């Protein structure tokens, strides 16, 4: 839409009030012109046809319960854009300020969110397992990071390369959550998962085995479900990333933590410079060691901690 940039106000899925960037042209649209070529949020109207209609509002106030998933999809896409720009010098997911598009109210009772190769898509959940999935900033940043991966390393979505793909999205989803300082943790999806149960989440990076995911390469899933375990074996890499950042002793191997900022720098360099579509876990280790070497030197603590973390999860 062509029109005038303005700022509206609304309430997100968790009931918090926030300001959002909109565009005025007869209606107020969820179109943010302040970031790249724009952030656009669409209403899929409980259907599966995409993208749906660009979100239009009569008064620039978004306090209806129907509005909430749109507010959060729109706002958290902006935060994720800001993260990649300010921290990694990356302009949107393609590096050239591509427009970011999201559709909310996808289908009925849909307990998931995804990047479809062109846009982000959020279900509303069924009210029991999930509430609308854009309510989690780690979820939004997880999905948008799939777009970054698609335009850089291109990791194919199966077997070890796919598990790496998933882990990269969990890792940067978590780093974005820390960047926004929104009650940050090392869990995935806790804000929108099981509204009736407190303290849980979909996945854990600190302790993947909490929810039955492997935390060591010896426990990797080798069958054919879930595209060869892409959401399962990501736990091995998530645990390694958690160890690099926070440290700890895991299966008797001790890791000195180097912090979240350096973890992000190492993995972003690995992703954008060294990983390829068919990279496996052992090539990820090599890429991460080389990235830390590039950034901090071959005799640094940083290189040593990357090596120890991968040793700890059994990835040689
Ligand atoms: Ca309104
Ligand atoms: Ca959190
Ligand atoms: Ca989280
Ligand atoms: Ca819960
Ligand atoms: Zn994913």
């Amino acid at each position: 839409i062509t029109g005038t940039s303005t700022v509206g106000v609304g309430r997100g899925v968790l009931g918090d009030q926030k300001n959002i960037n909109t565009t005025y042209s007869t209606y107020y649209y969820l179109q943010d012109n302040t970031r790249g070529d724009g952030i656009f949020t669409y209403d899929a109207k409980y259907r599966t046809t995409l993208p749906g209609s660009l979100w239009a509002d009569a008064d620039n106030q978004f306090f209806a319960s129907y509005d909430a998933p749109a507010v959060d999809a729109h706002y958290y896409a902006g935060v994720t854009y800001d993260y990649y720009k300010n921290v990694h010098n990356r302009l949107s997911y393609d590096g050239n300020n591509a427009a970011i598009r999201s559709s909310v109210h996808y289908s009925q009772g849909y307990n998931n969110a995804f990047w479809n190769g062109s846009e982000m898509v959020y279900g509303d959940g069924d009210g029991q397992t999930f509430i609308p999935l854009s309510g989690g900033i780690d979820v939004v940043a997880h999905e948008l990071t799939h777009a970054v991966t698609d335009y850089t390393a291109g990791l194919i979505y199966q077997n070890e390369s796919g598990a790496i793909n998933e882990a990269i999205s969990d890792i940067f989803g978590t780093l974005v959550e820390f960047y926004a300082n929104k009650n940050p943790d090392w869990e995935i999806g806790e804000d929108v998962y099981t509204p009736g149960i407190s303290g849980d989440s979909l996945r854990s990076m600190s302790d993947p085995a909490k929810y039955g995911d492997p935390d060591h390469y010896s426990k990797r899933y080798t069958g054919t479900q879930d595209n060869g375990g892409v959401h399962i074996n990501s736990g091995i890499i998530n645990k390694a990333a958690y160890l690099i950042s926070q440290g700890g002793t895991h299966y008797g191997v001790s890791v000195v933590g180097i912090g979240r900022d350096k973890l992000g720098k190492i993995f972003y360099r690995a992703l954008t410079q060294y990983l390829t579509p068919t990279s496996n876990f052992s090539q990820l280790r090599a890429a991460a060691v080389q990235s830390a070497t590039d950034l901090y030197g071959s005799t640094s603590q940083e290189v040593a901690s990357v090596k120890q973390a991968f040793d700890a999860v059994g990835v040689k």
